[PDB]
């Protein structure tokens, strides 16, 4: 169908990422499903081979805002689903405080009945003994809300937010995200009034999986607009 109708049930998800951080090349494949009625995503990511060169938590935001639960009074503000099936391009620059940065470009769109998130990531200037390349981040994830704003001239949305990654020493590693989303096709899209998307995420492991991997459970709920 078109738009939100594509998300009324459980939708299989495929995620693919090709990455390069400080020359260290790697790829990751993920699969799972999203149930936007509950704003719920369940995914498992497996590195193609060997060990992932960066901490899994640092890739959570890069690895599906179309699965957010927009309340019944906010359906006209859901840009993400409105772009489906053709989809949108999501671009980000993520600056890790006192360390390197990731630049990502992803195409989120349906291929058949599967929602696919295909990503290219390039990371540069990371410190060999920093929290990222040094794998000093805790395997967990904090909750928070981000501020969504329309970008009328780009016919999309913009988002700037920070992720606080807990460090084993008790401190926190900040990752400043600058995000832009643009539709792929020339069809209509819903440009929203400013609002919030609130996330709750839990990282875990598959008990029997021997490969380097991450299981992610995420709930995303839109808020901020008056009834
Ligand atoms: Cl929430």
């Amino acid at each position: 169908s078109k738009g939100e109708e594509l998300f009324t049930g459980v939708v299989p998800i495929l995620v693919e990422l090709d990455g390069d951080v400080n020359g260290h090349k790697f790829s990751v494949s993920g699969e799972g499903e999203g149930d936007a009625t509950y704003g719920k995503l369940t995914l498992k990511f497996i590195v193609t081979t060997g060990k992932l060169p960066v901490p899994w938590p640092t890739l959570v935001t890069t690895f599906l805002q179309c699965f957010a639960r927009y309340p019944d009074h906010m359906k006209r503000h859901d840009f993400f689903k409105s772009a489906m099936p053709e989809g949108y391009v999501q671009e980000r620059t993520i600056f890790f405080k006192d360390d390197g940065n990731y630049k990502t470009r992803a195409e989120v769109k349906f291929e058949g009945d599967t929602l696919v998130n295909r990503i290219e990531l390039k990371g540069i200037d990371f410190k060999e003994d920093g929290n990222i390349l040094g794998h000093k981040l805790e395997y967990n994830y904090n909750s928070h809300c981000v501020y969504i704003v329309a970008d009328k001239q780009k016919n999309g949305i913009k988002v700037n937010f920070k992720i606080r990654h807990n460090i084993e020493d008790g401190s926190v590693q900040l990752a400043d995200h600058y995000q832009q989303n643009t539709p792929i096709g020339d069809g209509p899209v819903l440009l929203p009034d400013n609002h919030y998307l609130c996330y709750q995420s839990a990282l875990s492991k598959d008990p029997n999986e021997k490969r380097d991997h991450m299981v992610l459970l995420e709930f995303v709920t839109a808020a901020g607009i008056t009834h």
